[PDB]
């Protein structure tokens, strides 16, 4: 667990910027990979739940997974969520992270339909083998997925050969704690944004968030604003990030995400992948002044 | 909703079979197919979540499309479940099904990503759209999508124009009554085969079950003992019927169905796909007793 | 199972009238027992959740057994809800029913603390103990409770020495038909009354409902239209039924029920006790309207 | 909100003693009283669930009231929990508060039956005004209660006239941060003990918890540590109760609690009521060494 400290810190959940006709937008992929790296972020998740992975196909995202490579290779950490239904998929599309040199691959826990705990196992080992020696990266997001892992099963897959770390996107801090208790070396990533200061005080050591893609170093300031003992300050910021996903959840949080990079001029196109809606237009003022905000708020 | 009589009735939900390397046994699914045309049933559903359609690609969706329209179209009523959570990819099953042949298509609520339900409507919109003139069946299952409608949103999800059924795989059967009394004309299919007889005493018209596709007479004889007012054998009939999910259950429904399947010399090979496991050893014996038991029944 | 044949059928759960300062109104519950026995029913369900149990003292609930039992003893079957979440509370109410006179006693699962299933059998064992020879209903209602029992913990429990019956407050109609599979003497009654039908057909022999207090006759009705045959007569009965509980959904179940009661002349006050509300005016005429309709259907 | 700062601070939620045959052990309750002022505590919550009020009648919550009031009066404050379901009964433990002289009263959202929000409201006001001057404390608790509010409805029960603080047993810190941040000034008790840290700096001033009882004065020296910026004593102090609530959860939590408190020499007997079993004696060794460690930790 030690061995792979490299991937602790705090990374971006990237999004998948989609064109007018909603195929991938290459040119503002690359503009977004280098604008987190810019905002001083310690590594990119790429292709999760926030990046649109279940409304893409295979080919999608293995496009997305080398372009993201050839801009952030060598000066951030590369983590490929390669996580489907299907192990075949998610080992086809891990054996792909392999070939452009990610750091690490991630896989979602297996949904829809209900598996066994072996089952999931399995499904991670069969993933491990074809990373051929990169680590993995359990995601664990119950409220989405459906999958109630215990406490002492959740020690089992962390254990597993070849994982690395926990993506833990859980608001449960009791079960944080006892994580960070039973596995003093673990990579253990904090997933909900809106509780990013108390889940590291609560064990977590980074987080992987999609509202980073917007304004990473407040995150970056929470850090450490804790390890300078600042909690008032960590507070503040928290308070500020929450209000902000306020207001991403009124509008839509990956289409309010990306109209204001597009507001940034980092997007050319702000959609998602239908059955998103595109953004109500009366929203459009409040995530302009967002924008505008956030880069006045830089320099 | 009074022209689309010609959807009620028993069909099975189709399992896909598969090869000993997990690709479709193309041969397998034909004389499945074939099977369940001889075993009188009024239709089948292709491509569903018994179907494993999660765990495919949308070229190996449209090849067992493709496949059950040749053997059955004009023999039996052809459903085609062309749900993704992508609108898009729904679309182009749709379209596909259109041109195969297909009596009407249906689409699962998209799941994972929680979506408005004006974003649900507009999917099945866009859906309809491309089916280009035969008929969706909504297809409700809260248990798996995640997706809890109201008694109104259901209202009017079936009033949308070109929707002529609902899948209703929910086990409350005050809903179930309360979709019938507001829709006296509607194709309403029951959708836990563990509660067949209960749920077309409250209402439903009929059926669609994965384990229709091993034992179709059990459940049109229900059908039958309703009609004739033989409540006692509608009970020892659903009995037996439970006994049987009682093992299923046991040892994995899909990978128990189609393992009675090839102990009938229909499939070649019982797998599922991963992270489905195979059967347990220890459970062949059942498996191959029901098997011979089933057949025996028949004639 | 075989020699407690007595305690099958159909019986309301008897609301507890108050007055107008909400205290017990002992002139109006007697008008309420005797209605019910004019009605036909086949026994009555006293202090369960129907009557108001959690918001009245062990003395109000001893006052109002009594009564019931001078009422009704030797005319109907007597059940005595007393449950409590305290052991030695429901010991206390089920020594009193034995002295009464009543046929059975009946116990909730204990709630609002989390106990083991051990700690729920020690709790029926020391009330059946303290019921001194009478049997046992055990009350089962997961949706109020909390207390989620798998199946084959209900196996157990409908075996401990002294249980004589199972109250199956739930709509899971598969969890029905296996109880009767295992259990084909057991008096099974069907807790929800918006599925009487589909849950006779699942098992249940007979009901403790709510609703029967006011239109006991289509619920005996529905008993006969199974027996006879008559499964269209069945259904046509619960539509009845099911859209009178959505008048009593909308205006509040137990106050609804009580003010036709009223609007029949046989409760003073239909006052249910705070923090229920009182019924809004709103709704008035339509409860009196749904009391002549009632009453006009008998004759 | 302001004008309660007094209510702010770390607070036990009292056990309740039993004797042998589970009547109330008014000599120890007395020495928990002292033994939990001498720990340093900013007050006490009694007759809560923990205070196991849902197993005892009102005149022996009363009693536990009068008792501790007297012990406690003038030296740390008094909080009574005197929620009960029915709003009646809470209104007489509310008077009897006023009358021993509590600082404030407390209820419990009433549970069990569904209830609307205004009859939440109308139930807080009733007693609000028995309390007859003294602020209440809205207490919350999903997990046990049933009661899923809003964060809107939260906020309207928190600016009822006569509301001076919320207890929050919710595991859920956005909502927290929430709650902080729309009242600044509002009294904010977190009610889960293993997140306590986190729920501090999620924006509660301090808690009320059952395992206060045993080792308050770690929670107190989280509290210190946070205002000092020591966030690494904060967490070491945090997996210490972790560790201790982990064994607790395993033997049962009250009487884990009260077998402690035993082997401390302060509870003669340490018995929870029926349903509740005793405590299994292969945990006798842990509790009692337990018990030993937090004696020599005290100094
Ligand atoms: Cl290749
Ligand atoms: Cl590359
Ligand atoms: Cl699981
Ligand atoms: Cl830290
Ligand atoms: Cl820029
Ligand atoms: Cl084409
Ligand atoms: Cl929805
Ligand atoms: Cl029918
Ligand atoms: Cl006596
Ligand atoms: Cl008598
Ligand atoms: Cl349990
Ligand atoms: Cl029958
Ligand atoms: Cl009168
Ligand atoms: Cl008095
Ligand atoms: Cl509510
Ligand atoms: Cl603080
Ligand atoms: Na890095
Ligand atoms: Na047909
Ligand atoms: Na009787
Ligand atoms: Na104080």
């Amino acid at each position: 667990h030690h061995m792979v400290s490299h991937l602790r810190g705090v990374m971006p959940a990237l999004l998948t910027p989609f064109d007018a006709q909603q195929n991938i937008d290459r040119a503002s992929l690359r503009r977004l990979v280098r604008f987190n790296i810019e905002q001083g972020v310690d590594g990119v998740y790429v292709g999760g739940s926030t990046g649109e992975a279940f409304v893409q196909s295979l080919s999608e995202r293995e496009e997305v997974l080398e372009i993201v490579a050839e801009e952030a290779k060598g000066k951030i950490t590369l983590i490929a969520h390669v996580g489907c239904v299907s192990t075949a998929e998610s080992q086809q599309l891990a054996a792909a992270a392999k070939r452009y040199g990610f750091d690490a691959v991630s896989a979602v826990t297996p949904f829809y339909y209900p598996f066994s705990f072996e089952e999931h196992c399995d499904h991670y080992r069969a993933i491990i083998d074809s990373a051929d020696g990169i680590p993995m990266v359990v995601y664990n997001i119950p409220a989405l997925s459906g999958v109630k892992l215990t406490l002492e099963q959740i020690n089992q897959l962390v254990t597993l050969p070849g994982v690395g770390a926990l993506k833990q996107t859980s608001g449960d801090l009791y079960q944080m704690e006892q994580i960070r208790r039973a596995h003093p070396e673990l990579v253990l990533y904090n997933g909900y944004d809106e509780i990013f200061a108390s889940g590291l005080l609560a064990g977590a050591d980074g987080g992987i968030g999609s509202t980073y893609n917007i304004m990473a170093w407040r995150y970056l300031g929470i850090v450490q604003a804790l390890k300078e003992g600042d909690t008032a300050k960590a507070q503040q910021l928290q308070h500020e990030c929450n209000k902000v996903i306020d207001l991403l959840v009124k509008v839509g949080v990956f289409r309010g995400l990306k109209t204001v990079l597009h507001y940034m001029d980092v997007l050319s196109v702000p959609l998602c992948r239908k059955p998103f809606a595109p953004v109500e237009d009366k929203f459009q003022a409040e995530l302009k002044a967002l924008a505008q905000q956030l880069m006045q708020e830089r320099g």
